[PDB]
């Protein structure tokens, strides 16, 4: 089945991933966006 | 704001690279240490 999305660590500036189902979500600290917290 | 520290790929020896705040942190593989797994 689908494999972890986030080992590859694509959330920047410590930001949280969760891994979907071919995809991934990042929880970014306060005032980091984006969706990898790249701003 | 931040940027992606892991840029250039710091860590090796297969080590996997985690971005964090103006820093990063290398995982390494068993047997390796050191800051960048150089060690
Ligand atoms: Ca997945
Ligand atoms: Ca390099
Ligand atoms: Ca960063």
């Amino acid at each position: 089945v689908d494999g972890d999305q986030c080992e590859s660590n694509p959330c920047l500036n410590g930001g949280s991933c969760k891994d979907d189902i071919n995809s991934y979500e990042c929880w970014c600290p306060f005032g980091f966006e984006g969706k990898n917290c790249e701003l």
